[PDB]
């Protein structure tokens, strides 16, 4: 691809979302009976109802904009959507690529977390489903080949057509379906990972994706640049096609508040280290900071950066010298 | 208790709320992954969204108005009810006792069905949380004393001072605790059970409700008069202390639509044909009827009672006999 490149643009498609959070003061563990999970009947009554902005794009463009990175949202919203484009803009993302829909509404997520932290939800589409209509063509047009494409979590059709878009116009792309596993068929999910510089989900997902398209690690090893398995309180897992793991664990959080969103900054931060040159493990250090942050505080995008504190507690975790790499960087 | 009695009411406490209905065109159980059920970590992207009248109470009032019995809802709501109360009056149901709240908005059902008809959902309570301030009493004072009175899903608090209050005057009630076995406590699973003329659940809930309390069936059936557990395709189980069980198996669907309140339907179509001097299997098989029309349609209340189609139905399914009681009682 002869095309000029963005100056150190990542390109972000995935949902753009109301996210709707609630709180169930017990465990869906001790719900969930195995004998009867054949078929499920189950109502949570909830104590907290809160709305937040969200989709995983709009979460992941965010957070790469408070870190200073150059980022695009690609998605589709609805005509609500002016007032969630200033939002983002105040943190430098770019929103000039978000299609509008004339007449569907922005995508609604409506998710209870239980006391250990479980999640379940619903994800009502709107306008999302316009995201198939998207050319990323059109945005490379605009503003130049991107260092890279994160295919989040979309409407089926269009994760898949923006990974065959980057395959064509030779775009370093990262495999992230993460909640639509549970919507996309073995072979939807099989069609979205050959070629991917990067694979993230996290550990259930990881478990599912195999489950789903029948393929070994191996099989998926085979196919990708970097596995990138995140843990829950064991941190995550960077995995090179010859096996080596890199492992980084979490920074120790004050409170576990709400782990909506937490994935997707981790996503953020480790790939604008990537951007930034730093290394596999500085970068899901780095990763590993925005993550607690988010799961510190309510919603996805309610976080802020504070530079001396996240040196402070970079080091604090990891060492002094992880700590000066990363935010010199920054 | 030497007050005067209602002429054949049942007073109906529970829930009152909108739903919100979705489905999922997967299943839950593919996405369920055993290995991983101490921390689900779940996302459903759905095709469809609707909005209908709900709530058990309002679903089972509705239900017995529909086939004429007397019958007086009694729960909380928020001040848009004037128009859900019209819905109901149509019906003949008294609505007299229903409080509404000054400042809290109706509860609200999220929920998603999956193409098995499992369901996983969440329920806000809202002005549902004020029922805990109904009391008994005054509608007793009001109507006379209900031949029974279900204590159907509610405000935690409220579904006991209501199991309490049927208890000091002297009424007969049904414990109903169904979607609330996920939020109760087994504490506070086990005071609503002593006395109850009849125990409604179905058979997930029944599981769940032993797991709970740590009970065995002998430790419930000692103290209640009748277990009634309702067995999906199966049909339903009419338990006597004594062991003696009664089967009643479905009546065949045309389609499966949607299950939302076929559980509730039963129960009213069940406990009018009770009222009306039917014996248990001729109940079970009314309830059986009013559960597949609420089944074959989308909602909880969007069913309709054609005599001649029920008849002829119930005839279909049990005989001519049964068809010709059940139809002459109504
Ligand atoms: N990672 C957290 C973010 O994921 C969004 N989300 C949840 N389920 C989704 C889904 N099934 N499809 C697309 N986006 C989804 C949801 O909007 C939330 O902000
Ligand atoms: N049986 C179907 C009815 O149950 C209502 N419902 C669902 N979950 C509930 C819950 N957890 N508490 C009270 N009512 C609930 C819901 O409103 C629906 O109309």
């Amino acid at each position: 691809d002869l095309y000029f490149q963005s100056h150190m643009t990542i390109a972000v498609t995935g949902s753009i979302a109301t996210d709707h959070l609630m709180r169930f003061p017990g465990r869906f563990s001790e719900q969930l009976l195995p004998e009867h999970l054949h078929k499920v009947s189950l109502s949570f009554l909830v104590d907290d109802l809160v709305m937040h902005r969200g989709g995983v794009a709009g979460n992941m463009a965010f957070a790469i904009g408070v870190l200073g990175g150059e980022v695009a949202l690609v998605g589709a919203a609805g005509a609500d959507f002016a007032d969630y484009r200033d939002w983002l803009k105040a943190r430098g993302v770019n929103c000039d690529h978000v299609l509008i829909s004339e007449t569907a509404h922005t995508a609604r997520f409506t998710c209870t977390t239980d006391v250990d932290m479980a999640q379940i939800a619903s994800f009502y589409p709107g306008a999302m489903s316009e995201a198939r209509n998207i050319k990323l063509a059109d945005v490379v047009s605009a503003i130049g080949k991107p260092e890279l494409v994160i295919i989040g979590a979309n409407d089926p059709e269009a994760m898949f057509l923006h990974t065959e878009e980057c395959r064509k116009l030779g775009l370093a792309f990262a495999a992230d379906p993460s909640q639509q596993l549970a919507r996309l068929s073995g072979e939807e999910i099989r069609r979205l990972v050959n070629g991917a510089a990067y694979l993230f989900t996290n550990d259930y997902e990881w478990d599912l994706l195999l489950s789903k398209t029948g393929w070994s690690e191996a099989d998926v090893m085979a196919q990708i640049d970097l596995r990138v398995t995140t843990l829950g309180p064991k941190g995550v897992d960077l995995v090179e096609p010859d096996g080596t793991t890199i492992h980084v664990g979490v920074v120790p959080e004050t409170s576990q508040t709400d782990p909506t969103g937490v994935g997707d900054a981790f996503r953020a931060g480790f790939l604008t280290g990537r951007s930034a040159g730093l290394g596999l493990e500085r970068s899901a250090q780095l990763g590993s900071l925005v993550a607690v942050l988010v799961l510190e505080s309510t919603g996805t995008q309610e976080w802020q950066w504070d530079y001396e504190a996240a040196a402070s507690r970079l080091a604090g975790a990891y060492g002094e010298h992880a700590a000066a790499e990363i935010v010199a960087v920054l």
